[PDB]
DNA sequence: GCGATGGTTAACCATCGCTG
DNA sequence: GCGATGGTTAACCATCGCTG
């Protein structure tokens, strides 16, 4: 189906889209085992984009540097999610273009602790942080993450724990979803989450 | 109608850790 | 000692996608 994999609610973009790679991670398996993708991320002159890839045969186009054009993605609440039903070729020369220092910088910050608890609920959060605490449970894997000013439980909820992370490395998180209600606030794995140390 | 997804509340029980 | 903190499970409420 056109929409396999995708996030509910996602708008389907027909018009091509010359974006820069930035960066990519390996694929994975998600869903118990059932499928694979890899996060992404990838900029245009005005913005920077954060990428879930459903279709493996993209992961040699996601080349840190190069240039390349997407049409019939999707655009879920601002993260672009593109399947085999979308195109993807190697950009032509007169649709190239300069990314912008700032959105460069932008793409690569992360967020502060204090900032990301005023989201809304719902909200997925990348970034990298310190960890002050890490526990290995039964069923998930939480960590205590902080930056100089603030810090977070963080939960992995994932039946899984082949985590690439080593003790005293920093924690990068990848679509996570910021959690709050009465109590404190928290970030907590989703079906797209994913975790390795920096 | 059901599966996938997912935020909130809360019960329950264990473990932690040490004066607002 | 004992209140605070934390893991697990579940109920509840909700939306979407497919139901050619
Ligand atoms: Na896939």
């Amino acid at each position: 189906t056109p929409k396999k994999n995708i996030s509910k609610g996602a708008v389907l973009h027909e018009k091509p889209m010359t974006v820069m790679v930035l960066t990519a991670t390996e694929p994975f398996n998600y869903k118990e085992g059932k499928e694979n993708m890899f996060h992404a991320t990838v900029a245009t002159e005005s913005k920077y984009y954060r990428v879930k890839v459903f279709n493996m045969d993209l992961k040699e186009k996601f080349t840190e540097n190069q240039f390349i054009t997407i049409s019939k993605y999707f655009n879920s609440s601002g993260i672009l999610e593109i399947n085999e039903t979308a195109t993807v070729s190697e950009a032509a020369p007169n649709q190239m273009f300069e990314v912008p220092k700032n959105i460069i910088r932008s793409a690569k910050e992360t967020l502060k602790i204090s900032k990301i608890k005023e989201l809304d609920s719902g909200t997925l959060i990348y970034g990298v942080f310190a960890v002050e605490k890490k526990k290995v449970n039964d069923k998930s894997i939480t960590f205590k993450i902080k930056d100089n000013e603030d810090n977070i439980k963080v939960v992995w909820d994932k039946e899984q724990h082949n985590i690439n992370y080593e003790k005293g490395d920093k924690l990068q998180l990848f679509s996570f979803h910021l959690r709050k209600g009465n109590g404190k606030p928290i970030l907590h794995s989703g079906n797209h989450s994913f975790i390795k140390g920096e």
